[PDB]
């Protein structure tokens, strides 16, 4: 098959090259460029088949259907990568502003490690002991702090006190002025050798400027987390479309091997 | 319709792909690249129709008119994205320097949440109570501070005092030297245990350098606001042209379905 | 005119699209990309006219002359944008190193607000009063400080003292040690309660490191001014060529409307 | 050989140009752009050979196979450069997340200076003296610190103490409170002239903010090391494929010079 | 000459456009993009000449030789710009790691101002006085500091002391403890009014963190010097190839004007 080895083989190769675009990180600035070349290569080989196809009036050759399916996968791949830029900015005038989908996306992003589907939800250790039970710590519906861990749960309790123990220690523990744990024990006359405890009020003003500089850097780290939160929502879309297009790509290959004996 | 399923179908798909360019944020550096490919793909199919069209002398086929309208939408899409770069820089030698349009653009940008048109101006809660009334706070024509809020109104009063209460507290409240609210009560002999209140004049000099570093970082945050202000003015242009070109795109599709029975 | 409404029309549109390149800021990194597409689109339509033109031996059709003029404007537009990168770097091994043209460019850049040509030099307020007179302040040929203003003249006197009043106050004003203006009045025994005026020599060392960090940030702001100075010299080149190419573009359009009745 | 000097010559030149892509650093953002042009040029020359090849039904000319090998080398070069972006991000949702290959890659990266293969493992100084012997310092399997050196071994012991001598000096050396080496010799009454050793508790708070700013900058240097660690793993892939494709390129060239006498 | 004014003219124009690539700074990120378009435009015109050239078996027209020289100049221009990226990173796994050429390149870079060739070495002031003589200061082969100047020689002596006078003042000048030049004159009892000279040991710890932050910024300035050092080595390559290709371009133009009367 001269036409089956120079025109059908590139059809699956072009679609297969688009699958790599769905396995790349959302932070890649050159990802959109790669997807453009895939669509460009399809048009180069599409013109050759146009001349072969007879110029009829209402009889559309079945070869055009195969190219349409391939173009949709390649065309949608570029659009999918373009949508990634919206998440990185989410501008009020344009982007993924509606939050009704962000909550759903966040749950899907956290399902990558433990998918709710039977593929991973059921294929995992299971027992009737306390390892799979529930308690007050696990159920945070009543404003219960999550179990401390190294994944970021400790930081949410300490750093993100939210007018809590970190900022305002409402519980009267009696440690600041009732214990010698690096603090005076109700010692109201603890002077700095006859001078006020603070050697210079100017130091407090310097701390405000220094703290603001440190606070601005802290916001930069938090800004990256916000960008990372949108980054995760951008990679799942590529992964979600990778599986959806995988079935379509397989179907197209099957159709070619199944329709050739009847037409070709 | 052999030519209708291979040449007319991409005509509306190419114009539809340009609509996504109008829904992207102005901060996307690769937005211009996406629009270039849309125009490039139109030229590939335009050459094929040229051979089909008879080489006449003064009889212009109606098919060329459709391509002109399609190219205008695609061509203007790239131009619109190019204009976005002007707002991000607004260089004195080139860009949107004239401010007579900036004021109008600012009002339009703020209308996204509450459009002045009947679509959103009239479709909203309305009552004759004080919720829809006016007072001194709402009317800021007489240099009246706006109602404090979390949207940035509090910062304009406190941080942006403009030689006001923050910088020069003209009102004689008698708190700095007439109250014990973290300040002496007319205590001119409040010495630091016999020493001057300031332990070292060098600390003040350090504060000036530290404050300048913090001030420079503050200007960077304000610079982003200026860029954000121009960013909003850039996204509205894309959104404004999206609706304008939507009607034209629909008209072109209607014309094809209405002119084919008479010509095709 | 089948070929006049399909081939001649894009000829002036392609040249008009290059005019937008000359109205963009010099800081746009994607400006060069836009100019490339303009030249690429001209080649697509150029090949079509090649077949139409008879393959003669020494008879060059007049249509080729129009394409040469159009390509020069489009070709020079890309080169002009390429030259912009040289100003942003001005590397010793390559760029606009010779300063004999920088001085002339600086004067031209400052003429944008008040052009020396009669278009703006003569069209402006004029009177015989002191508003248009000259004095010592205006004439800075004898090392006279310019009149203080908010455009940056005050900063050149204060911040850029250059071993002047800011750094070395040569005039014996008798204020530091002869007035109570935030300084001792010749009080050589003004001790810090029996201790040296400086509470710790280590604070001076910290100031040097803090000052260096602040000084480095100051140089970054000055570096932007140097880039801005080259940025202005880059935008004038685009603006200068915009007017020059505007006349050529008009001439080409006139020639087509004037040569067609004799040839076409 | 009219077709050998116009079509066969560029075949090896196109593949040779792809070798430079594998010799570029992984931090180059324009590396992917260079590889795109190489594939684009191959397609331009491939269309010319299509017309020459007779349009048979099932007799595929052997020239097609030669182009397939060249396309694989050029096609895979772009894919290899695309994979580099995955290492720079290694996002959890996409990239080189599995660490089972990272350990192997790290060993390969360190083999560049001293390859385990006989080419460099055997071609090097060898002796039976202590220079090639092993001891406790060389064998770090029992948590033995590596021999201090300037390659980064000293920093791993001092800076990266990991609750060791740098942080918690468990060994009772008796130097802090038992020696005059810039510390008191069990002097519990060493007061600051009657005042506490610390002149102001506010200084400790300032150090925490200053230390955090310095610590954040330290993490930036460590972040570059992590990026450099992935950078090394990205360059070896280019180098690893450079040798593999070199043999294939040589084979393709030999085939042309060996098959031409039988076919051409 | 119908083909001489339509096909030969762009041949020299395409090669001339590549000369601008060799006059651009090495820091231009879009320099590689410009060179790609030059090669792309050559292929458009190359295909047209292919049809004109008769399809012979072993008779290669001389027109192909002219295109080969043009393609080499244009092809090498892109490669030269690609090599620039290698110098900016010089990764151990890829780049200009061998230093045997860096020393030679450094000497060539410094020859731009005063070329060793007779063009500039001989065309310059020359006299037998001490201006062109040599002394100990000029000859630094015996670890002699170079004459201090504003070109960067003073900083190498003071800032880059290398355990010298800046760090360890070995010469016993007797100024720190033997002169009143801002230091005690052997005054071992110079206390801070009865207190230790240092008011707080915590200030020393703060200086270490502040110094590290300043030191890191100093390394960034030194990092740019390393990049600038590689930048100079990258611009000379472009300049070196500019002169080499200038002769070849002139030869190609001469050949066309010399071979046309015999062939054309
Ligand atoms: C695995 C294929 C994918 C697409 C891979 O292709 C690559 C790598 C990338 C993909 C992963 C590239 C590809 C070559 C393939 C490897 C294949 C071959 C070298 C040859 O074919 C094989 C398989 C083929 O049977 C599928 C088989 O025919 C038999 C069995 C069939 O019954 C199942 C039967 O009907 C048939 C009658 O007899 C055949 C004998 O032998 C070779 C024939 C294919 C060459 C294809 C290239 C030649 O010019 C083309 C052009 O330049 C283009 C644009 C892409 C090239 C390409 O795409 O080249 C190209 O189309 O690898
Ligand atoms: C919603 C359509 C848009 C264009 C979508 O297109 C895509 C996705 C993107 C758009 C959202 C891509 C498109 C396919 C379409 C889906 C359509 C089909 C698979 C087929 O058509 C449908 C609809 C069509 O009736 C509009 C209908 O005809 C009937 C009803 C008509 O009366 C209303 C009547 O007159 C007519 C006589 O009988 C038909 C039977 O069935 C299929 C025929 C279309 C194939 C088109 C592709 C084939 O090679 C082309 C080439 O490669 C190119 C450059 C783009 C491709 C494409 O553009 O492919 C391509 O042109 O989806
Ligand atoms: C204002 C024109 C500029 C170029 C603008 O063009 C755009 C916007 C961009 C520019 C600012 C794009 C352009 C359409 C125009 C608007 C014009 C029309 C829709 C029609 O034309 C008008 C004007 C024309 O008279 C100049 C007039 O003819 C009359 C008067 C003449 O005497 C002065 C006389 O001699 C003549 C015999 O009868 C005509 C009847 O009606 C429409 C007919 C033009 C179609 C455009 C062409 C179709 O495919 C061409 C090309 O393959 C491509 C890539 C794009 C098209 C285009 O270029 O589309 C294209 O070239 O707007
Ligand atoms: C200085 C030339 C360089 C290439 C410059 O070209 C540009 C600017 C860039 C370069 C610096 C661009 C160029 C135009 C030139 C300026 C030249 C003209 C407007 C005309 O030509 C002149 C010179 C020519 O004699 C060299 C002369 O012929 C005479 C003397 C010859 O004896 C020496 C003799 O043999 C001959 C028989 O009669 C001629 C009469 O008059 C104009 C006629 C040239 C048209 C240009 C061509 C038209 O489409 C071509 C190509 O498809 C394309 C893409 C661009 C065009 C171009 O290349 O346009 C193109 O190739 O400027
Ligand atoms: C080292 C070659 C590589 C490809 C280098 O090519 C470059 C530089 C880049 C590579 C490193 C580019 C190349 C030219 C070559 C230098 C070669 C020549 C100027 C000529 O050829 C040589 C070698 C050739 O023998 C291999 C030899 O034939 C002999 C010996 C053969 O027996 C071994 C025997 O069978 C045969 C019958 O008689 C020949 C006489 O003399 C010249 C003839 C080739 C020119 C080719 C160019 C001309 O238009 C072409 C077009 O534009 C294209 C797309 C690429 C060009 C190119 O590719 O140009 C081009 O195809 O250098």
């Amino acid at each position: 098959l001269y036409y089956g080895l120079n025109l059908l083989i590139p059809c699956v190769l072009i679609s297969a090259l688009a699958l790599l675009v769905f396995l790349l990180p959302a932070d890649s600035g050159e990802k959109i460029s790669l997807g453009i070349t895939v669509l460009l290569s399809l048009t180069v080989f599409m013109l050759l088949v146009a001349e072969i196809m007879p110029s009829t009036s209402d009889s559309s050759p079945s070869i055009a259907q195969y190219f349409a399916s391939t173009m949709i996968i390649v065309g949608l791949s570029v659009v999918v990568t373009v949508i990634v830029l919206q998440y990185h900015h989410h501008d009020p005038d344009g982007g993924k502003m509606p939050k009704w989908t962000r909550v759903i996306l966040l749950n899907w992003c956290a399902w990558f490690l433990r998918m709710k589907r039977p593929g991973e939800d059921k294929v995992r250790p299971a027992c009737q002991h306390k390892q799979r039970r529930c308690s007050l710590a696990s159920v945070e519906m009543s404003a219960v702090a999550p179990p401390p861990a190294s994944n970021g749960n400790l930081l949410y309790i300490g750093f993100r006190g939210l007018d809590g123990v970190h900022c305002v220690p409402t519980p009267d523990s009696g440690v600041v002025c009732g214990r010698m744990a690096c603090s005076p024990t109700h010692d109201e006359h603890l002077l700095h050798g006859g001078q006020p405890p603070e050697g210079d009020p100017d130091l407090a003003k310097i701390l405000e400027e220094v703290r603001y500089i440190a606070n601005r850097f802290r916001c930069q780290d938090e800004s990256e987390a916000v960008c990372s939160e949108w980054k995760f929502a951008a990679c799942v879309v590529d992964r979600l479309c990778l599986m959806a297009f995988s079935v379509f790509t397989i179907i197209c290959t099957i159709g070619i091997l199944m329709s050739a004996p009847n037409f070709v």
